[PDB]
DNA sequence: AAAAAAAAAAAAAAAAAAAAAAAAAAAAAAAAAAAAAAAAAAAAAAAAAAAAAAAAAAAAAAAAAAAAAAAAAAAAAAAAAAAAAAAAAAAAAAAAAAAAAAAAAAAAAAAAAAAAAA
């Protein structure tokens, strides 16, 4: 549900692209930090397969 | 009383800055090992000193590698043009001590007010 309950969003995109090894992320928590890098596509793709 | 400049209304153009949260790097300032350097002790190889000696400069003189002369030929270096690197000369500057103008505390004394006595 939105913040108002006037609509919805989705939990979690149901994606074909491996996008956290493919794009990476950067993030600064207040506990933890994540720093993953970017990757290949096919080379990901192919460790998946 | 004339001139000039600020400011404010509302639709337009265009910008700037402070913090939180984790993880890594980069400056920059300290204790603290670690070795030069220096003062002040005892200690010990070198100059002195002397007598005694024999190894290499003189001297004779031949001769054999030599330095000047002659020639031919190759082409390194010097001086004149330009084009870059790197350092004193001179002038400028931002904090920084000096001076001057405005805010807060001070009481002396009185106007107005509030309150009560007989």
């Amino acid at each position: 549900d939105n913040y108002d309950g006037t609509e919805k969003i989705p939990d979690v995109m149901p994606t074909k692209i491996p996008n956290l090894l493919v794009n990476g992320s950067s993030g600064i928590a207040v506990g933890m930090a994540t720093n993953i890098p970017p990757h290949n596509l096919t080379e990901v793709i192919n460790g998946c397969l």
